[PDB]
């Protein structure tokens, strides 16, 4: 370990805060813990539960003592994550309306690649529920000997069958969560075909799927605790080209045009009915309605997909659709790039159950909160946020060296900013840059700080190693160990960055 750990700034640290003696009194470790750990929890009972949970030591662990080792080991695990361990759990409040949660959700999820002569596969589907996508694509259309298929229509894609497509979503629908999920059919089957995909979906989803609506729910959309085990589809429904088997299992997701909005003056939208916007419409309104479209969005579901001339299944960015109350933000997740970081990084919140409580700001009907207008309001609480960048450890490498971390807010408009350090010449092991930067968060509910670890190179354009990215109210302060995930967002077993984070009212 002398070469392994022997970490000069893990030796100034602990020493910071053991002295002159050589371990951690259950004494020293709460004050530790509540003056740079920040802690609100910091008392006897912490420091002890640390001692017992992170000391190899034994004796040391019986006289109740914190040796460098316990400190560090303490110092890389989830307990000392810069991304509250609190949160990898559900705890946030589920009996909200669906329109109060901003929801993980995938755009023509069939496919593995581009839009145009790309692969459709059931592994699609099965990456993206793994990875606690929610709302899922199917475009449907006939296929030889009365079986529907999926592809993207009029294009080389590969076609899939609809029945093998819904078996693979029965069985990984809820792995990674047990919310509700949605599944958003665009029809062109025929009327015989759309029999056929009405009789799979009741033969292969079964009691999974929500057939019938619920009793009492009468005025606003169900909560994501009362669906869970369940699947609703998104699609037309009966106005009167669709055959009653298929109308009638969409209940709460009736697909409609959108008609302008119009808030609780009585005329619109209603709950159970779901509208479609391009990415740039969504902006339009955004820029033009401001907090009428947040209103909007506080009793009507919202999706938002990809702009048609993105045939590379390229990303836009989901957080200025997030900050209008929109919830089913649709990307490409097959295509990796900081717009799915940004946007896995959010959903890692709650749980990583695909659903995550939009602020109170944004569920609220008569709010007059607009993102790109900003006034002062409940959501407007600027802090100070300095992030010390103090070592990196371990960094993946494969194709490596000269190391950079660029750290970005990621918020409303104001708050959307970058800083970045200089970069460590053939390092990657044990990278130490002890720079401090900082930002002023006015809007932190609706912002995210994502660390960002590059390879230099100056003819070339430097190579992605890492990254993480972590909600603010997610973001532990004192000294952290930020854990990397690689490109496809699996995380790295041994990269990370050792920072020290302090918010500041």
């Amino acid at each position: 370990y002398k070469m392994l750990t022997q970490r000069a700034e893990i030796d100034r640290a602990f020493e910071e805060a053991a002295g002159s003696a050589e371990t951690l009194s259950v004494e020293r470790l709460v004050t530790f813990l509540q003056h740079q750990q920040r802690e609100e929890e910091a008392g006897p009972a912490l420091a002890l539960s640390l001692i017992e949970r992170y000391e190899p030591s034994e004796t040391a662990k019986a006289q109740r003592q914190m040796t460098k080792d316990g400190f560090l080991m303490y110092l890389l695990s989830a307990d000392g994550n810069a991304f509250s361990l609190a949160h990898r759990r559900v705890y946030q409040d589920m009996d909200q309306p669906l329109s109060h949660y901003l929801v993980s959700s995938s755009h023509n999820t069939y496919l593995l690649e581009d839009q145009l002569t790309g692969p459709s596969s059931t592994e699609a589907y099965i990456r993206a529920l793994c990875k606690g996508c929610r709302c899922l694509e199917l475009d449907c259309w006939d296929g030889p000997n009365q079986e529907p298929i999926i592809y993207h229509g009029y294009t080389f894609t590969s076609k899939i069958l609809f029945c093998d497509v819904l078996r693979a979503i029965r069985d990984y629908a809820f792995k990674a969560s047990p919310y509700p999920v949605i599944l958003s059919l665009e029809n062109h089957c025929s009327l015989e075909q759309q029999r056929v995909m009405a009789r799979h979906l009741r033969a292969i989803l079964g009691p999974i799927l929500l057939d019938q609506p619920l009793d009492g729910v009468t005025t606003s959309l169900p909560s994501p605790e009362q669906l869970k085990g369940k699947i609703l589809l998104k699609g037309k429904k009966l106005g009167g080209k669709l055959v009653p088997e298929l109308s009638d299992m969409i209940i709460y997701c009736k697909s409609v045009h959108f008609g302008g909005f119009s808030s609780p003056g009585t005329s619109g939208q209603a709950f159970y009915e779901m509208a479609s916007f391009s990415e740039s419409r969504a902006l339009r309104l955004l820029q033009e309605s401001g907090n009428g479209f947040v209103r909007h969005n506080v009793s009507c579901l919202s999706r938002i997909y990809p702009a048609g001339w993105r045939t590379d299944s390229s990303n836009y960015s989901p957080v200025e659709m997030w900050n209008g109350g929109c919830q089913i933000v649709a990307l490409n997740f097959q295509t990796p790039g900081p717009e799915m970081d940004v946007y896995l990084g959010c959903f890692q919140d709650n749980g990583g159950c695909g659903y995550v409580l939009k602020p109170a700001f944004l569920r609220d009907p008569n709010t007059t909160f607009n993102s790109r207008a900003l006034t002062q309001g409940p959501w407007w609480r600027p802090e100070r946020l300095r992030v010390r960048i103090i070592s990196g450890q371990q960094l993946p490498k494969v194709n490596i060296v000269d190391p950079k971390v660029i750290v970005e807010i990621h918020g409303v408009g104001r708050d959307t900013g970058s800083r970045q350090t200089a970069v460590i010449t053939n390092n990657g092991f044990n990278p130490r840059w002890d720079m401090e930067f900082e930002f002023e968060v006015t809007v932190p509910d609706l912002a995210l700080v994502r660390f960002m670890v590059e390879d230099y190179d100056s003819s070339s354009k430097n190579d992605f190693i890492g990254q993480s990215t972590i909600p603010w109210n997610s973001l532990k302060q004192g000294y952290r160990h930020v854990h990397l995930l690689s490109k496809n967002g699996d995380q790295h077993p041994s990269a990370t960055l050792f920072v020290k984070i302090s918010i500041q009212d």
